[PDB]
């Protein structure tokens, strides 16, 4: 049945509840992005009414075939009214269109839901300075001490300056970039942009980004294979059989690949610096692994939360287990401590 925490105390709302079916109670579904853990179970049959933000919009239209009357896009930082409740969608450094919502309950509770998340000083800057938040459900995917990592610019520069200098050297070489889910587009469209090309893609995946009301997308991605030397794969194909057999396709207009797989963490980052990433290689292949994360390390979490300072922390990632919940408990508590609140 759907969990506790999906569901907003004093309203008829619940957030990224779509896979259980009709929830008792629920009168507005809200959507904080469009990923599959989240949208799991919309389709072009349901009927109920879904609040988004303009692009996770788009996407429910035209990639689920999701009806249209039934999708209510919201403008951000601008108060709204939701069935008699004030709402306010914030930018959430995830993905194209993922919000964290804002709820101004009718007895005067404020609660936040950050949907998933990268904090940012930046966010210290929106309409969450201006009043007190009295509960928070938080994305808690790397909260740990171990989950390190660095800036999204300090990535994005080793993978530009690595590709520029591969293609420079061997003009004949293939860079591929793998993805999965929209995010994480700064990536492929940087390598791109140094390298002076588009990427190409399938029909299926550039559709997909001409959602995101991206500025002049047309001159940035394209269909047409041949004319280009960024590749966007399947995740899933990001290996030597998977990229050795691409290479076969391409009919020998490239010699070597290059590939890039964008990956959260891995504990190479407890040993490694960035400018100390090597790939893996077999024969004319090289696959690098960049820890290029649209989640909040550790510190990123905790830095938001002892300035948001809320009365009640409701963790949404890794609550599965009672050693994680637990440890989590002991992390929020000691974060509290540290500062007074
Ligand atoms: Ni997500």
């Amino acid at each position: 049945t759907c969990p506790f925490y999906k569901k907003i105390p004093g309203t008829g709302f619940t957030v990224d509840a779509f896979q259980y079916g009709v929830v008792e109670g629920c009168t507005a579904y809200f959507l904080t992005h469009f990923h599959s853990d989240h949208y799991a179970g919309l389709s072009k049959h349901f009927t109920f009414p879904v609040y988004c933000s303009e692009i996770t919009g788009n996407l429910l239209k035209n990639k689920l075939h999701v009806q249209e009357q039934y999708i209510h896009p919201l403008p951000l930082d601008t108060e709204c009214i939701v069935n008699g409740v004030k709402v306010v969608l914030l930018d959430a450094n995830h993905c194209p269109g993922a919000v964290m919502i804002l709820f101004y309950l009718p007895n005067g509770t404020v609660i936040l839901h950050t949907g998933d998340f990268r904090a940012d000083p930046s966010m210290e800057r929106s309409l969450l300075a201006d009043q007190k938040v009295h509960m928070l459900y938080l994305d808690t995917t790397y909260c740990s001490p171990e989950y390190t990592f660095p800036s999204q610019q300090e990535v994005i520069r080793f993978a530009i300056n690595t590709a520029f200098e591969a293609v420079t050297l061997n003009p004949h070489a293939l860079v591929v970039c793998g993805t999965y889910s929209i995010g994480k587009e700064k990536v492929f469209l940087a390598i791109a942009d140094v390298l002076g090309s588009k990427v190409g893609m399938s029909q299926e995946k550039y559709k997909t980004l001409q959602c995101l009301n991206i500025p002049e997308i047309n001159s940035l991605i394209t269909t047409d294979m041949c004319s280009s030397l960024v590749h966007l794969l399947p995740m899933m194909q990001i290996n030597f059989k998977g990229l050795q057999s691409h290479l076969k396709k391409c009919g020998g207009k490239y010699n070597q690949i290059l590939a890039f797989r964008p990956t959260g963490w891995t504990h190479s980052n407890k040993f490694t610096r960035i400018a100390d990433v090597i790939p893996q290689t077999k024969g004319n292949i090289s696959i690098y692994g960049i820890p290029y994360s649209e989640h909040s390390s550790y510190l990123e979490m905790k830095r938001f939360v002892q300035w948001l300072k809320p009365q009640k922390i409701i963790p949404t990632v890794n609550v599965g287990t009672w050693k994680s919940r637990s440890t989590m408990e002991k992390y929020f508590r000691e974060w509290k401590l540290e500062a007074g609140y």
